[PDB]
């Protein structure tokens, strides 16, 4: 799946591979929810399950800093942090897509069902 | 596949479904090369083949105008037109991704092999 | 030393009267304001105050869209960077945003 | 009536000395120039000349990246719109660009 993240690299013209993604959910403060790394295709499947993914405000943080530093590029953003309310009118499936540059990022959401 | 196009809609939070995509190749003027429509997932596979996709300058035109008009939205851009040299140092596979808004578009490329 | 600009990709206009909050990591509130008629927010800080460190610029996009009658995806366009004149620009759509920094 | 601005997302700077060509559909060349130190190109046209119609703004991004020693994907960031003050902004990366219009 109900939460998928896809990341692309604007500098290299590739997927952003092995980038850390942390998801938090807003507590009664940000409580850890799930995390993972992108695959060779830039995708991260299997973050969560239908049973774990409840209504709430979620924060997806993509660790852009480590990713650029590891490629020998200077990162401006510390991380790319997408915050949204999920499932408020019923369960949906979300894809969070992000395009990364050293001084910019773009992000969109696809919401289904 | 060697040329794939993926389109997303920033207004509706969905794939851009059934959007016309025309590809031209620069002639000895823009000669028609291939065209198609995006699927229910926003993707257009099967534009061309390894044997047809030669070196050249290619223009991918995404018909944003028809797409917005059909949804009852006012389009500013007539079309989103990505122009690139392909295969100059050998065959590669290209994915052209585009994110559409009425007054803006973002596009990136993923290049493999 | 720090300017924020916000643009609306759906209407093709500056995003007016948008709340912008800036935090510095000790998140200490650091500066805030509302966008002008041009989509720009000047006068956030001073050179004396704006020291190197890690800043978050949080733009209240949700309130913006809701005032226009459009249901938005995000709570805010939130933007986190290490410092060390900065213009932070945000381009808004209901289900998307892009941000950049020009230094 | 028509301004073009170009930003570099890799270096976090204005894109300086970039060629910009504007065409009007009869493609008739209509206006052109090079970006200034601020990444902006003013003085392209006049209110008398800038009539409603379909315009292409073509930004010579390839030459820009090549001067910096970076191999670029695109030939140009080309941008096509129906008119009817316009600022057309382009944010450049080697394998990507975003463009917007603020009217
Ligand atoms: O693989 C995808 O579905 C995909 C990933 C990223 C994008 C994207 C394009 C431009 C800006 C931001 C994101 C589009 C499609
Ligand atoms: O008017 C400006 O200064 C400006 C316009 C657009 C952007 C921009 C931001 C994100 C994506 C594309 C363009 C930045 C600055
Ligand atoms: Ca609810
Ligand atoms: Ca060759």
């Amino acid at each position: 799946c109900p939460l998928m993240v896809k990341v692309l690299d604007a500098v290299r013209g590739s997927p952003a591979i092995n980038v850390a993604v942390h998801v938090f959910r807003k507590a009664a403060t940000w409580e850890p929810f799930a995390s993972g790394k992108t695959s060779e295709s830039g995708e991260l499947h299997g973050l969560t399950t239908e049973e774990e993914f409840v209504e709430g405000i979620y924060k997806v943080e993509i660790d852009t800093k480590s990713y650029w530093k590891a490629l020998g590029i200077s990162p401006f953003h510390e991380h790319a942090e997408v915050v949204f309310t999920a499932n408020d009118s019923g369960p949906r499936r979300y894809t969070i897509a992000a395009l990364l540059s050293p001084y910019s990022y773009s992000t969109t959401a696809v919401v289904t069902n």
